[PDB]
């Protein structure tokens, strides 16, 4: 049996962890074993590690997240060297010869709630950003991507920005320490998954909605509640499953010889 290393973010994050059951699905069918791993708190060099031993241990293929630009390539290009195939996920290391990147145009995402944000609540106003990890690749690329869009297309102000470091309880504390030290917040743009959620904690126990509306990310169950009883306004939904299947389906493919970027979709009340 072939055997496959899925390096994620946060193991136990939901996001990531349906991420893994499209990894798993694709196993089963391709008669592969998926390997999940990953740290407990978002680490850069947790993940490199992970990816070295995968890499010592000679598996069929390495599946991996890129939490920072330019801190893969070397031990990317060397497995590739050694004859394993890398898939990168959910965050691209574009300067590496990783054979396929499988996620989001993160930095056009980016532009998309950027978008949807002046469609909700229009060309003037006040936005605060709560972001999973501040030196995160993929959250800083649609930070860009959103503040580039709201710069060219409205008089949109970004007044506040801070770091969950992805995880709930913390995009909660974060997000009562925003509106607690900003007058006028109109609005909350949430990068990660679980940052919505929690933004949502604040804005209910605060009494703030709606007085500051929500755009974020992904489609958990929570988030799905929040956007039909109106906490939350819209949210981007990825297709985590999805990338899962398909990554462990390309390595699959590249093992037994055989041979586009994911785009990304509002929900809102009415969806
Ligand atoms: O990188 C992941 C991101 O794509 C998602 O939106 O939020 C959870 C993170 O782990």
């Amino acid at each position: 049996k072939p055997k496959i290393v899925l390096i994620s973010h946060i193991k136990t994050n939901p996001y990531w962890l349906d991420i893994k059951a499209g990894a798993e699905r694709a196993a089963k069918e391709r008669g592969a074993v998926v390997e999940f791993l990953g740290p407990t708190t978002a680490s850069t060099e947790d993940g490199l590690k992970l990816f070295d031993m995968a890499t010592s241990a000679k598996v069929s293929g390495i599946i991996t997240y890129v939490q920072e630009e330019g801190q893969y390539k070397k031990k990317i290009n060397s497995a590739m060297e050694k004859g394993i195939p890398v898939v990168t996920i959910d965050s691209d290391e574009e300067d590496s010869n990783r054979i396929a990147y499988v996620g989001t145009d993160n930095v056009l995402a980016g532009q998309v709630a950027g978008k949807e944000m002046v469609k909700q609540i229009g060309t003037s106003g006040n936005v605060a950003i709560v972001m999973g990890g501040k030196n995160v690749k993929n959250q800083k690329e649609r930070v860009e991507g959103f503040t580039q869009y709201i710069k060219s297309n409205s008089n949109l102000k970004i007044v506040d920005t801070d770091s969950s470091d992805a995880m709930l309880l913390e995009a909660e504390i974060i997000t009562r320490k925003i509106l607690n030290r900003n007058d006028n917040i109109n609005a909350l743009f949430c990068t990660s998954a679980l940052d919505g959620i929690g933004a949502a904690r604040a804005v209910k126990d605060l009494n703030y909605k709606d007085r500051v509306k929500i755009i974020c990310f992904d489609d958990l169950d929570d988030t799905l509640s929040n956007i039909r009883n109106g906490l939350v306004s819209a949210t981007i939904v990825q297709k985590s499953n999805e990338m899962g299947y398909r990554a462990v389906n390309i390595i699959m493919d590249k093992i037994e010889g055989k041979s586009s970027l994911i785009d990304v979709n509002v929900i809102n009340k009415s969806d």
